[PDB]
């Protein structure tokens, strides 16, 4: 059991018991870190327009995620080596998940086995966020992995033909096949959409293109045959100066046309951000940071107790705003 | 007698001498309190083009709330339990009110009954501020009883399904029928339209819907028989990221279409802030904390000077404007 | 002779050495002090777009104000009772004026006689801010006084019906006919038009409305036969919340279609302010505060140090733009 | 060899190791500095669209100025007296340039003679900065010495008809012919475009107008027969309260109608600064500060590294934002 009542607090517990080198690594962002601060400040320039007297007695959070019903529409995003916030990093993660009835994306770079987290989750969402690594044998194995373990989908991340820069981590330096040399010879930068087709033949699982800020780019997802759009800027991590996720989403949900869900990531630490999220068109939303912080505070119990956090903040935004159940979040909630 | 000369000298008073826990009750808003500096920030951005030799040397603050004359357009709003502040708490409030000769809205949360206000104030404009609560009983007793004790209207409170999440509280944790607890379960989620139409029929007194921020809800309380409109976030209190009352206000009184009178609270500080809430087509102001300020310096007299320093800053407002008096307050006075 | 090199310097010195309820006094604005802080940011706002390859060798600063040749289109502007600055007062002020071969305004509420300033400067460029006092005697008085003395214009301040609320006055509380409460008396809030029509009957001297800020004000300052508007705030010390007189400036200038002068004052501390305001249509501004600062520094040769700074950085500043005169200021110049 | 990975950190140890005077005659703008700070922020307002899936495993920075190749498209800038940096001076600057395959702009009030500056880099594309100064004997002997020993253009510099008031060198007071007294004296205010007619008739060399700020201007150099505009605000060391460089980039380039290179200055500290403006329109950008850091930190090793930091991160930037080389970089990469 301190008192966190907030993500924030979690986060300023996470910098207390923390190593500074890990602190800084997992709340980095890219350069200047621009981006990092507009992921959070655009939430706030998008204002709530509430409906009074709707009866939001039995809110039911409840929606689905290509095709799989979920709790929330929060689900829980891909966060490398998560054994460095605590001892039992995915595990607990994946068993805070399967507790609130969300959905898991698990990293192709974690610190347990895509079987492990199936057996400590059997019962639990669980998806494989996937890099075209250069070796295509073991981008291969990890999709078949996915399929046998029973994942329901494949997030492909193609926002990261390099890793960005983050100051901290040049300044501290430095389980499926941990060093910034080690992972940048692994990933390929000639990835193209060419890859993209290989991999829609590859699977039949829906695959999510995660790391999607242009419409065109989005229109040219669809067209390739992939089941979703993660609007996402890899939580400002990779290029700085991108806009805020929150900003580029109403873009990105235009662009599709209905054709294929949409998710966001970036910047999610409260239940208001969500129903924004959702207002604009997002089926559901991904949260990275604050759950290493809910694992560096308490592990399972602290997954657990941020994604509680969250889904109470959200009902309560819902309910305030006359909103008794996701199909009825519009549009006209929201103006910027 | 510390010398005090604004509202916000009276705040940092309180701060002074409260316990921490109650100072901390009374100024917090919702989650980060976006909306709260939100409230304060939005009146300095509608800048005042004043009109000059007009003549204003018998500068007139009197109008009319729902058919009854006041000394000026700022009226004290519903603020629970005021004898939290002062040992005198509404008794004292009512008291400032008749000597300034401005109406008093009675929380129906207040530590003092309706009989008691009405018996402590009897000359005063008094109207009583009402939750639909679970027990519709005793709401129609306290409908009964505003009626038999000579109050002229009910403000019926229409943002509150649920009590919004005000950080402070959960780390401090905490006369007509105190804790969060309690309250909670007394006030209906369910609250719809049709219980609007429940408490037109139940009573032929004025009702005023509180707590509206969109036009097309403002529109249905006029389809529904009621007499008034106040655009209230509640003190920035219930959901966060809403905008400021003064930012909504011209939406709603175009909605409405001069049907019904149109009320502000939320932010109001100064003089300046009146004569803007007017200019966009107010016809009266309420005021929440700085009535608590007052009580907190020095119970009934702190309100009265808190009152008589809006009154004064108002009257310098209208006079430096051009306006002798509330009839002539237009909307070419303000532009953002 | 410490070393003040641009106006800042000067009040931060007067800061050191005035005594803190003299100083306050000269700095304050109205109330929170909003439009204060915006007179000098908004000149920040409007950027220049200078151009090149002019040939500005032989930069002429030199003007003409109603009909009177001046050495630059920067004038000292009223500011009440001198004298607690320096012990030389208005006559310091006047000496440098002179020197600078510029115009001095000097306030009806000075601490030196209409006579006392003309004898000290009898080849100054003088001008006379008029009150219309409630004893209309001792007003025709002052303006009789200032046609045999040599005066070439009235300055009648139409802003001040009362005295604004400046909040540090009322903490410290407090030489032709000193508290707020002896001012507060002589000024008439009754003043109006008719008094404007009585005013243009009574004297030939050009007659310049200082204080309008609205458009349709000024176009009736022209129909009343007035020969200038000067769109000041009175230094953001009357109503606060007005704009900025540098954003007021291009409506002003548009609404008298060149029929009379328009002058500007209200945070014009460097060069870049004087060129903005004429690309903006000014024919001139005038200097309040950074005159009381010369005085507190050295009386006569600091004003004359502050009129010089302002002088070089203007000459600077137009070099740099490419305006070898003041004729070739263009509208081009700036955009906001 | 402190460890210092971006040119913000070379800042931060020049401050460190220069004598305060030095790192302040190098840091400072003009007056308030407006602008100094403006060249910096414009360039986070610029928004990054990256494009995903593009191939971008073999990216070519390579590109041409004024037909000349060059490794990257940024080159360094004219600083005067950089021997005040480092004892190796402008002879470091070239040597860095001549590794690095980037040009060199030679300041013409350098610590080293232009033809030493060739001895010491004779394989580095090399281009002189002109003043028109008062002496045309000593402006003619300049450009004659460029052209005899292989400097491939003129940089004239024509926002500088007087130097600008830096406030701190005021504070502070103070080799091919030093105190601004000396330098005020040599440079001519009678400037026009007759002498940039004077100019283009004395040397074939391709000359550049450096210091153009507005789209008028820039068509007047075309049709003079200039080869390139160099858009500059001098470092916002010139006329304060100019927008920043890369606001008015893309007018300078929709007015010179693809006749001429536009070449950009002000504020380059990032490879996201370069990508921004070359996205709208600029074939390169020139560094001045950052030169200067790098000659503080290590002479010719200290330049090396920070032209080597700015590279990387170019680079980076292209290659996340889905660019294989400087031809595919276009406008939709960037919104404000
Ligand atoms: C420490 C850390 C590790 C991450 N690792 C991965 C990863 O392995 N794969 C991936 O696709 N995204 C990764 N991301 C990006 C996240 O999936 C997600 O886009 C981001 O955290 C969302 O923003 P938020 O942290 O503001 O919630 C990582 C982010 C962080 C902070
Ligand atoms: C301490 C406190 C108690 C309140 N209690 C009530 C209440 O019992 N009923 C109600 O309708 N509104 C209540 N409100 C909201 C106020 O009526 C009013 O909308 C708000 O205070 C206006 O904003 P201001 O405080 O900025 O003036 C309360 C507000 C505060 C700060
Ligand atoms: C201390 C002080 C005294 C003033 N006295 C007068 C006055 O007697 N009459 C008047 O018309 N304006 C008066 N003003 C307003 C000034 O004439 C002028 O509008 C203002 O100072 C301009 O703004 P600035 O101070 O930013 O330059 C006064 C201003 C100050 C600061
Ligand atoms: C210390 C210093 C000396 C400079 N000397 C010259 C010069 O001699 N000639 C010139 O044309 N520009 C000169 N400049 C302006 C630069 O060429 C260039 O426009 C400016 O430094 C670009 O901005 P940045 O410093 O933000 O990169 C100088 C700038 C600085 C900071
Ligand atoms: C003091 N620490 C823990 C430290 N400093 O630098 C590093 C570090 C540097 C590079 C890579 C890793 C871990 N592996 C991966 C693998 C795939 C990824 N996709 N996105 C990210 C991301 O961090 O945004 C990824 C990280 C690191 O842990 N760690
Ligand atoms: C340390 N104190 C005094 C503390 N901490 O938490 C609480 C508290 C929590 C919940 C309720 C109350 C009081 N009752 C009500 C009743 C109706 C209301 N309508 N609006 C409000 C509001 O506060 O905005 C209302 C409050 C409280 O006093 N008090
Ligand atoms: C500690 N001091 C010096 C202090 N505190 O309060 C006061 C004071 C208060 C009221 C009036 C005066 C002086 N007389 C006038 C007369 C006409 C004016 N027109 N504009 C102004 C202005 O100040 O903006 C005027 C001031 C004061 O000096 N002085
Ligand atoms: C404590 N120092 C070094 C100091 N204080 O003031 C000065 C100084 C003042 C004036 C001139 C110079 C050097 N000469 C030049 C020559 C041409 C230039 N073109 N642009 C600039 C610029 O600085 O932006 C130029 C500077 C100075 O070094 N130096």
């Amino acid at each position: 059991m301190p008192r966190l009542i907030c993500i924030n607090d979690y986060e300023q517990h996470a910098k207390s018991v923390l190593p500074k080198s890990i602190y800084d690594y997992y709340r980095s962002g890219a350069n200047d870190e621009e981006t990092l601060a507009d992921n959070i400040a655009a939430f706030s320039r998008w204002k709530l327009y509430p409906r009074m007297l709707r009866n939001v007695a039995e809110t039911d959070l409840s929606t689905s995620v290509l095709g799989q019903r979920v709790s929330m529409p929060i689900c829980v995003g891909a966060t490398a080596m998560q054994r460095m916030a605590h001892v039992d990093g995915e595990l607990a993660t994946v068993r805070a998940c399967q507790s609130l009835g969300t959905g898991m994306m698990l990293s192709s770079w974690a610190t347990s086995s895509i079987e492990e987290v199936a057996e400590a989750g059997p019962e639990a969402l669980r998806w494989l966020q996937l890099y075209i690594y250069k070796d295509r044998e073991v981008t291969k194995k990890l999709v078949r992995q996915a399929e046998k373990m029973g994942y329901k989908a494949i997030f492909v991340t193609v926002d990261t033909p390099y890793l960005g820069n983050r100051l901290d981590d040049v300044r501290n330096r430095f389980k499926n096949f941990g060093l910034a040399a080690y992972v940048a010879k692994a990933i390929d930068p000639s990835i193209s959409w060419e890859d993209i087709k290989w991999l829609r033949r590859l699977t039949s699982l829906p695959i999510v293109a995660k790391g999607i800020l242009r419409g065109d780019d989005a229109r040219e997802a669809v067209k390739h045959g992939l089941n979703g759009i993660l609007v996402s800027n890899h939580g400002a991590r990779q290029l700085d100066g991108v806009p805020a996720t929150i900003d580029v989403l109403p873009e990105i949900v235009e662009a599709v046309e209905g054709k294929v869900e949409v998710f966001l990531d970036g910047g999610v630490r409260k239940g208001t951000d969500v129903l924004k999220a959702l207002a604009l068109g997002a089926k559901a939303v991904f949260v990275g940071r604050p759950i290493v912080w809910g694992l560096a505070f308490q592990g399972e119990k602290g997954v657990q107790d941020v994604l509680e956090i969250l889904k109470e903040e959200f009902r309560l935004a819902m309910a305030l705003s006359g909103c008794q159940n996701v199909k009825v979040i519009d549009k006209t909630l929201v103006r910027k």
